[PDB]
């Protein structure tokens, strides 16, 4: 599957593309104001994620830090980022569909559409200014919005348990952005797409 990702912002992000335990494509890059990176996902992927990182230095060997959503010091990653990371999650032909969604689950640094550029489906969007509404104690220093989860790390925020409600927190999320994910058992927003569509995740796209 392809996915062209857009930078619409004003500031340059670094993309990042991981299932977690691996690299999708070069699983990094640098893309300056209006910038397109295209890469290709294999089909089956299972548990993608595309997230933008912020304020990032890198040196030749391509190993530095980020402010928001740095994957372990790496340019290209392999692993998923440190909160806070609007995510645009994916698992592609499962038993002949394909999921799509995006989560706050894990806070919110970037506004972000996640749209097919095939036919059979709708897109989803979470471009509401989070991060100047954010609550004081959910705010982060080096930029974003945090989780609950992240900054307290309670059994309810991280739903432990398997149990959990709504919180004060999570409605925050859920008010800016209603078609994004704001707790572990928010009821889901995920988007069925045909198997084998093809993406364009746009940073920015207000």
């Amino acid at each position: 599957a392809t996915f062209e990702i857009v930078n619409r912002c004003s500031y340059t992000v670094w993309a990042a593309a991981s299932k977690g335990d691996a690299a999708l494509d070069a699983g990094g890059r640098q893309l300056n104001s209006g910038e397109s990176w295209t890469i290709n996902v294999e089909p089956g992927t299972n548990g993608g994620k595309i997230w933008a990182r912020t304020d990032c230095y890198f040196d030749d060997s391509g190993s530095g830090i980020c402010k928001t959503g740095d994957c372990g010091g790496l340019l290209r990653c392999k692993r998923f980022g440190r909160p806070p990371t609007t995510l645009a999650e994916f698992s592609l032909n499962q038993y002949g569909k394909d999921y799509i969604d995006i989560s706050n689950i894990k806070g919110f640094n970037v506004p972000m559409d996640f749209s097919p550029t095939t036919r059979g489906c709708r897109g989803v969007r979470c471009a509401a200014d989070i991060v100047g509404q954010c609550p004081a104690k959910l705010k982060a220093p080096g930029g974003g919005c945090n989780d609950a989860c992240t900054v307290f790390q309670t059994s309810e925020y991280c739903c432990t348990t398997g149990k959990c409600g709504p919180t004060e927190y999570s409605r925050f999320f859920k008010r800016l952005c209603p078609d994004a994910f704001s707790y572990v058992l928010d009821k889901p927003t995920t988007v069925t797409c045909p198997g084998s569509s093809n993406y364009r995740v746009t940073f920015c796209p207000t």
